[PDB]
């Protein structure tokens, strides 16, 4: 609890459109469950990670546009990590992450998922390995 | 052959970026294995369709920059239908496979697979169903 972890999770559909480029930060910023995904990259940086995709998971056929995609989270192992939602935790539970995996040496099959699920906010990213 | 089935397919480990808006059409045009995806819309025109992401699949841990995926094609039950390449098959393909679905009345849960192969041109497009 507040550690990583790793797994075999299942599937979990989910639908989804383009993060156009706003980031972490950009979220974070400004006055105006879900989740979003980005490359694992041996960040350093807020301000250089950038999301790749946001999404949002399925509770429901049919349904969407072409702006969205049906797809899913491969069933699979993970290497997860949960933590309840601050900032400065935020970047420092990712560091954590990278270096579990760099210390195993285990390699990486995927992005890195962000879950967010308002807990009225809890807070999860899984990376899929071998 | 030149006709839809249904089998359980395997994962497939694939890497992808994005497909900027170039369509089939725009493919088929001008004087300059793999895939790419899209849509799984009631379609009527290549002028119409337009590609999602285009992808390549993995034979090779590491490799990647982060305009790249390292993804994969979900194991699971996909309507499938093979054909060699042609272009007025092309689009006529895609109708079977469309009409195949809504003749089943199967439920669709994913992007339609579009996956050609250089036989030196082998093609297929897979849609993954329930
Ligand atoms: C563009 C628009 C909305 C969001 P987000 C979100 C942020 C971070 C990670 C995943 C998703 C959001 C979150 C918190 C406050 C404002 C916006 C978002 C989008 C759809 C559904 C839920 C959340 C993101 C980009
Ligand atoms: C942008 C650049 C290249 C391709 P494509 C391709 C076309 C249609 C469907 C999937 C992929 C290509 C195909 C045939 C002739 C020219 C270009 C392409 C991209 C990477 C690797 C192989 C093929 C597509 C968009
Ligand atoms: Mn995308």
């Amino acid at each position: 609890l507040g550690e990583v972890f790793v797994l075999d999770e299942e599937e979990i559909r989910i639908i989804q459109t383009e993060a156009e480029g706003i980031g972490p930060e950009n979220v974070l910023n400004a006055s105006y469950s879900y989740g979003a995904t980005f490359s694992f990259q041996p960040y350093t940086s807020i301000d250089e990670m950038t999301y790749r995709h946001i999404f949002t998971p399925v509770l429901t056929i049919s349904s969407i546009t072409p702006d969205m995609e049906i797809t899913t989270i491969p069933k699979g192992r993970y290497a997860c990590i949960a933590y309840n939602f601050s900032p400065e935790h935020y970047f420092l539970n990712l560091q954590k992450l990278i270096k579990y995996i760099a210390d195993r040496q285990l390699t990486v099959v995927s992005d890195v998922y962000e879950l967010i699920i308002p807990i009225h906010y809890r807070v999860e990213m899984k990376i899929r390995i071998l």
